[PDB]
DNA sequence: CCCGAAAGTCCG
DNA sequence: CGGACTTTCGGG
């Protein structure tokens, strides 16, 4: 079975521009996890729109497929584009579509996708049905993968004063001797977040419970200048 | 334009 | 450890 049209199609486009020259630095940024073209954010959405525009923005029924192809390929360009390509069917993804946006967080898996997955895709899902949650997070929690830990933890990022202060607190509990960094860094800047809402509870969190130097100190990089730095 | 964010390196 | 500094990206 061919490689779907819509992707070839995006394949070709992007590999005529692939600029080999930033193509190193920018996959020494990604601590050299995967290949990359070498084509910047501007440029690339500009090659896929063009794509969009030639071929059209295939039938809904294909998106799954689409994103999983492209996923499959080697340069992380492609990744990137397949997340631009998610939101252009964001009106079509719901709650029976929380097991493939994990498939996508625990493959080719990097920071760069899984920010880009978690406190948007998911984060939209939770918020409608938060009854779902506790049928994912426990599992992720405990699984051994670290982006799933991170997905626990920044699934709520944006919701401000939806935030369910309960719930993350626990699940920050559940994590907070974690020695990875990406955990580490994800207690942080949810923390930091959050503390744009509510400083007062997030001051008092960080002061009353156990957490990673590093975790503690992105906490309140804002909110110290609030409260002081006592002697 | 601006600022704040993931990251990243380099240094004490 | 954590401060100083870096580019790239998203949003105001």
């Amino acid at each position: 079975v061919p490689m779907h049209p819509f992707v070839k199609a995006l394949q070709e486009h992007f590999t005529a521009h692939q600029n080999p020259e930033k193509a190193e630095p920018m996959a020494r940024y990604m601590k050299n996890h995967f290949l990359f073209l070498g084509i910047q954010t501007p440029e690339r959405r500009q090659l896929l729109k063009d794509i969009i525009q030639i071929h059209t923005l295939p039938d809904q029924k294909d998106f799954q497929i689409i994103i999983r192809e492209l996923w499959d390929l080697p340069e992380r360009e492609f990744q990137a584009a397949a997340l631009d390509i998610m939101q252009k069917y964001k009106k079509h993804i719901n709650e029976t579509h929380i097991p493939f946006l994990e498939e996508l967080i625990v493959t080719k898996s990097w920071w760069d996708s899984v920010d880009s997955i978690v406190p948007t895709f998911l984060g939209d899902i939770f918020l409608k049905h938060p009854e779902l949650i506790s049928a994912y997070i426990p599992k992720w929690i405990a699984s051994d993968n670290i982006w799933l830990q991170r997905a626990a933890i920044l699934f709520q990022l944006k919701y401000k004063q939806k935030m369910d202060e309960e719930l993350l607190f626990w699940i920050i509990g559940q994590l907070h001797s974690s020695k990875e960094f990406f955990i580490q860094k994800a207690i942080g800047w949810v923390l930091r977040e959050y503390a744009k809402t509510n400083p007062d509870v997030v001051w008092e969190y960080v002061q009353n419970n156990e957490l990673a130097p590093l975790s503690k100190r992105e906490a309140i990089k804002h909110i110290k200048q609030n409260y002081g730095i006592n002697n």
